[PDB]
């Protein structure tokens, strides 16, 4: 299986999570992919686990601060000008909020408005610029349930996710004349980071709540990246798909 | 080379011709043990002949049920998964649509296409629904449309039709995952079949050009995305409707 | 406070719960009431309480097949001939379902899908045809807060609710340009004798898991059926107004 | 007709187009209105145009800074001190954008970003505060067709509005076990400073893609914020009500 055969792909958030799970996937499908990170520290992290599953595999890695368009670019250039062109962006960086509302600083409110959403309009917008002259490629922006069917506490959660759905959806429709697709990819409650720090009474919570009875894998997310990067998703753009087990928040 | 749905037990419904004919073909060549059903006898001889001459080796089998009638597409469900020991997959993709300015809509067309396209679906999903309980698997996907999410401009019957299909799949999702089995929806948008077809090439030129991608989608397109959502790549995926349309809004 | 001042008004399914409430509030805003019940009986009996209420208001009452568009077409029909015209259709006449899908027989999804769509289409279609040449009136279906987050049993119901919603976006696009609104209420759980049942002690644990903690009366609904019928609406169509109180099924 | 009698009102945008309309019609309705402007000169020619209107009504006006929380603060709490309650928060101040994606610069994005969802999650949280101890009142946010369907260009606007839309889902869903309703509207193409400035061709396209064949009126979207502010929808939160008359972008 190769349904992502030399597409030079970026993933945000690649160094660990869902992220790192589509890095391996990807590449077992023969995508050239390049990763970024928040910190330098995570990327040689994720760089090196890269090494020792596929040794005679090169993985270029950034941190750009993603708040930053020209940051961003900098990096989205390097991996342009290094293979010629970009197949694939995944804006798949991102955080969560639980706070009570009345708990939710102006700082924190912000900050997840700030990676959440600029984050993904930066990429999207970089990406772009190295795909419109080729006329194809495709952006993939992780979205969330909560974007959907709200959520009960960290309002900041729900408003960014839905925005990352309302950017895909008219991005997507402005930008098919390209031949550049935009989709959304909106999970339930995955096996990562961050979701695994929780107190055992949330993590009860969130098992006794699911309808599968288990959250899903991440590998579970990547393989629709994966689908919905390839040409057998050619009819799909302007709108999210879910991948929750029928989670509800 | 890909082997996506590989030794899975799949029936298609509306199997004979556009989408679901491009779903038997991509199905077979996936590994599938694929059954096709037909609305006519003709329809599933002539489907079966076209399948026998690109797959020689093949056993494909046919029927042609009334969808209406729930002991007519049980008594068809029931020969496949006796012949098979199992069935993985059904594919709810048989349907019509409408046009009709509302004044003209008749009682008889819109019962008609509310019969088929939503008793129909529900007829099948309770059918395979009952040959994949025990054995806790399995994976329903129905055919929805784009006007089901975004309306139409006549011919009223679509998309209500069509929207009850995204709600049949959401509560019925909702309702079956406890015992393992996926149910998903498929919006298309506008494609290339017998549904399409029949007007001038005048009067088709500037449609296509007012596409959102200048052409309308193959049923290759449809039937890839009906591959996907049957594969185990889409466990997480259920209780939902996934939009193949080209951003296209009718 | 008169919102429906001299707008001549049919309510399928006025004989009780919310359509009989919604029959009171728009008699006492100025409206010219004439309701539909399932049987016979069932309208002797809201008329005489009507009459109770309301000794100088004349209420027409019908009871048509609302499966048959002959039917509706004669009753409907009869109201436009009396008053001379027809302001607001109300096709709020329907029934739920929570069966477990093994056990939801042919006849009991053909039933719940002829009275909750055929019936709410023939409604319309009937009202649509006594309004087009006076290019003005409002269409109000009823729909459930199931038809946009489903259920988890007796699957007629989302299915069902779910077409309301889609014929009402459709039919509202197709007939605004006869000055002609079609909207859309879905309520979420109200007291009424279709959730009449259970004893207190098993309704107090169901009610203090409700959001609000409390079910919404049939009056909350009938309220929304006003402002929508009313011209302060004039911008709405085309869509389905959530009335549930942030309740999830 | 005072359908939001005693009720203490604060307008954001309450200087111009459908906030202006709105503070009209609440004052209409007996409520105690209070309006917020970009500029103290834009608030300054509101209160004259009130005051020549309704020479005994007393109109508060503020221009915080939205993007602060305290200024926000600063200005709601001015209110609340002045009449002891805060009923009702209108955040209908709003921005919008048609750029091209190429054209769309970070300022812009950040900025209409900030406008359209900080600046209402900036009022929410400053109303819910002076609402809480009261266990009472009404949060209205404006949102835009655009945040559902999409649009062609300038994506910092559906980007926003669909933000809107989720912050709405998920804070309504969070507070109403403190009987605080939140309600969204979402209008199509009103006839304001925003769209009536545009180039005739623009205005052209406009007109003939609305399906009523004119624009909406700021009145048609002040009679919704009306009736959602009212004790006739105690029933209706965490969800956006459209009132755009069919049109689609
Ligand atoms: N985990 C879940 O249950 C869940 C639920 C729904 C949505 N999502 C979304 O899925 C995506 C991936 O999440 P995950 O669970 O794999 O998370 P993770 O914490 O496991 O990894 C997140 C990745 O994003 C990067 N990232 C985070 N904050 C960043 C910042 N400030 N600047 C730059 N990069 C940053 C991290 O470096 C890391 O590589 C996110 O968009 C998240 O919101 C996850
Ligand atoms: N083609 C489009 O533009 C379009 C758009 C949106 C939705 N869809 C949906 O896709 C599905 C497949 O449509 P298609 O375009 O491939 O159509 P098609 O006409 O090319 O094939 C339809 C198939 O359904 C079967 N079918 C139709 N009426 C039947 C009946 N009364 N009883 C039993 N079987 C019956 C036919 O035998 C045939 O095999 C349908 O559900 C359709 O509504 C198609
Ligand atoms: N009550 C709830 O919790 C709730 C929830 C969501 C949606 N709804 C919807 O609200 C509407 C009103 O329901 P309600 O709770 O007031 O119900 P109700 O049982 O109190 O009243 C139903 C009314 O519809 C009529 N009706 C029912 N079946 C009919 C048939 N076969 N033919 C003709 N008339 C028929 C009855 O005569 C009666 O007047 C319905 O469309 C219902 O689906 C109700
Ligand atoms: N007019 C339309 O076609 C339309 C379409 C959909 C949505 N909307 C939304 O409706 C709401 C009202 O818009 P309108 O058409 O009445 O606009 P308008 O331009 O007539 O008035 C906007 C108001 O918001 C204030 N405002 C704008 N930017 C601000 C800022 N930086 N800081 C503080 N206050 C600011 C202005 O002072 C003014 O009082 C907005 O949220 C807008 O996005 C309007």
């Amino acid at each position: 299986m190769n349904l992502v055969q030399d597409k030079v792909t970026i993933i945000t958030g690649g160094t660990r999570g869902i992220g790192f799970a589509a890095a391996k996937i990807f590449i077992d499908n023969g995508a050239k992919v390049s990763i970024f990170g928040e910190t330098q520290e995570e990327v040689d992290t994720a760089l090196a686990q890269l090494k020792e599953l596929y040794p005679e595999e090169e993985v270029l890695g950034f941190a750009p601060d993603l708040t930053s368009r020209d940051a961003v670019m900098a990096a989205v250039g390097q991996v342009a000008q290094k293979y010629g062109r970009l197949d694939v962006m995944i804006n798949n960086a991102g955080i969560t909020s639980n706070n009570v509302f009345s708990r939710v600083s102006e700082e924190e409110f912000k900050h997840i408005m700030d990676i959440n959403v600029t984050g993904v309009f930066n990429g999207a917008w970089c990406a772009y610029q190295c795909m419109k002259d080729a006329k194809k490629g495709v952006i993939i922006n992780t979205a969330s349930v909560t974007g959907i069917f709200g959520s009960l506490s960290g309002v900041g959660y729900p408003a960014s996710k839905a925005s990352v759905i309302g950017l895909t959806h008219g991005l997507g429709r402005e930008i098919i004349r390209k031949n550049i697709r935009v989709v959304g990819v909106a999970p339930g409650v995955v096996n990562t980071d961050m979701t695994n720090g929780n107190p055992p009474e949330i993590m009860e919570g969130y098992l006794k709540a699911l309808p599968m009875k288990r959250m899903l894998e991440p590998e579970e997310i990547a393989n629709v990246y994966l689908f919905l990067a390839s040409d057998l998703a050619s009819g799909i753009t302007a709108t999210t798909v879910s991948v929750d087990g029928a989670y509800r928040p």
